[PDB]
């Protein structure tokens, strides 16, 4: 399911995309700020210490076709083992995925967005939202 911006925050039960705008500064010159990474954050990740929670995380070029092959590529994982905690139920977390070398090898440079797709594995997991930024 393709999920806006704004449907963040959301509930991770299935597979979901979303188009994920490139930094501001990209949209003037894609090289600006080349030699700092691109880094792909996902805000506000909440879930209860005590379940096993795992999502993984691809990127593809924003003008492929959805109803066409998946050219998605993976950028990397969430995962909490499970625990408890002396005060705390729930962990309210964040994800920071490199994009820099990810963007050259799936050819989307020139882009100004990118659609990130979230794979949950298992878990109740809440996502607050997502931004690319330096
Ligand atoms: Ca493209
Ligand atoms: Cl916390």
């Amino acid at each position: 399911k393709v999920v806006a911006g704004t449907e963040f925050p959301i509930s991770l039960g299935s597979k979901i995309s979303t188009v994920v705008k490139r930094p501001k500064q990209k949209k003037r010159s894609k090289k600006a700020k080349e030699d700092e990474e691109e880094i792909l954050v996902i805000e506000g990740i909440e879930f209860d210490r005590d379940v096993a929670v795992k999502f993984d995380v691809y990127v593809n070029d924003v003008d492929d076709l959805p109803s066409g092959p998946d050219k998605t590529e993976f950028a990397g994982s969430f995962v909490s083992v499970p625990h408890s905690h002396k005060h705390k139920k729930k962990m309210n977390t964040i994800l920071r995925l490199g994009l820099t070398d990810l963007l050259e090898e799936i050819e989307a440079e020139d882009d100004d967005s990118v659609v990130v797709t979230l794979v949950p594995k298992f878990g109740a997991v809440k996502i607050g939202g997502i931004k690319i930024e330096f």
